[PDB]
């Protein structure tokens, strides 16, 4: 694994989850270590993206300070499937 995944600006899209690592621990005191909504696009060099806390609270944080949800498909057999 090697290589520059930079695009541009934005690696993140909005409508995407994510969770608040902590590593904002200096910046978003006991904000960090939940989970959150990106639902706006930021151009700042302090904030990339607006995330909506769980808790309801809609918080300014950077691409180094979120971390992308997954839905799985790691326990799930596709690959044949005809309809329902």
């Amino acid at each position: 694994m090697a290589g520059d995944p930079l695009p541009k600006y934005w690696s993140y899209p909005v409508g995407l989850a994510v969770e608040i690592n902590n590593n904002a621990r200096y910046g978003c005191p006991h904000h960090v270590g939940r989970k959150g909504k990106i639902i706006e696009h930021l151009h700042s060099a302090t904030y990339d993206y607006a995330v909506s806390d769980e808790t309801g609270d809609i918080t300014y944080f950077k691409e180094h300070e979120l971390t992308p949800l997954k839905g799985g498909l790691a326990y799930v057999l596709e690959h044949h499937h005809h309809h329902h």
